[PDB]
DNA sequence: GGAAGCGAAAGTGTCGCAACCCGAGAGAGGAACGATCTCGGGTTGCGACACTTTCGCAACCCTTAATACGTTC
C-alpha cells in the first residue's frame, strides 16, 4: 500500500480512515490574511489540524535531498548562517524568485522527482494522486487541476 | 482567480460641413432676346467625434488557523 501504509502505521489510523481523507484533502485548506508590516495583507492558506498531521507524517517518512547552499527550513541552519556565508565578501548581488511556492505545481514536482540527481525515495505509479492531494493545495473549487503549494504548511 | 464599478485602448459608423453642380429666374445691354448673377435643391467627400467592444484592476477568502517573546521566508 506503500504510502498510505506508512501513513497509517506513523498515525496510528486505518487505511479506509486516512484514504477517505484523502479525497478532498488538496480543498481542505482555512485560509486568512495576515498585516504587512508597512501596508497591505498577505493571504495565507493553512491546511486543517488533520492534514497537518498527515503532511507531518510524510515529510519526516520520506527524506527528499536538499543542497548546503539552502539555508531555510533545515535545522541547525537559519538567518544567522545565511548571513555569515557572504559576511566576508565586498559586493552581493541579492534576487528573489516570482512567487515562488505558488509556482510550485505536482507536474514541476513530479518532473524533479525523476531527474533528480542525487537519491530520491520511489513512489510507486498507484500513490501518487495521494502524493498531490496530501501535498498540494486547490485553491478555486470549481478548478479541480489548479493544484499549488501554499506558503505555509507543515509539508510546503 | 476575479464581484462590481469603471475607465483605457482600439475599432467602426455617422453625421454635419464644405465644395461643387445644375436647373430656374429676373432681366443688362440697347433695341431684340436673353448676359449674368443669384436661389433653391441635390450630391459627394471627408474628418471629427460619438458609439461599440474588449481588457483589466482586484472585493471576498471559501467549513477547514493558532494565539509565550523576537527576527527570516
Amino acid at each position: 500500500m506503500s504510502v498510505i501504509r506508512g501513513l497509517a502505521a506513523v498515525l496510528r489510523q486505518s487505511d479506509s480512515d486516512i484514504s477517505a481523507f484523502l479525497v478532498t484533502a488538496p480543498r481542505k485548506y482555512k485560509v486568512y490574511k495576515i498585516p504587512k508590516r508597512t501596508t497591505g495583507f498577505r493571504v495565507i492558506a493553512q491546511p486543517a489540524k488533520g492534514l497537518k498531521d498527515i503532511q507531518r507524517a510524510f515529510v519526516q517518512l520520506y527524506s527528499l535531498p536538499v543542497h548546503d547552499a539552502s539555508m531555510a527550513y533545515m535545522k541547525g541552519k537559519g538567518i544567522r548562517d545565511n548571513a555569515a556565508a557572504h559576511a566576508g565578501n565586498q559586493y552581493l548581488l541579492k534576487a528573489d524568485l516570482e512567487d515562488f511556492f505558488n509556482s510550485i505545481t505536482p507536474a514541476i514536482f513530479w518532473r524533479c522527482i525523476e531527474m533528480s540527481s542525487a537519491q530520491t525515495p520511489q513512489f510507486e505509479p498507484q500513490d501518487k494522486l495521494f502524493i498531490e492531494k496530501i501535498l498540494f493545495w486547490q485553491p478555486i473549487k470549481r478548478r479541480k487541476t489548479k493544484l499549488i503549494l501554499s506558503v505555509g504548511a507543515p509539508s510546503s
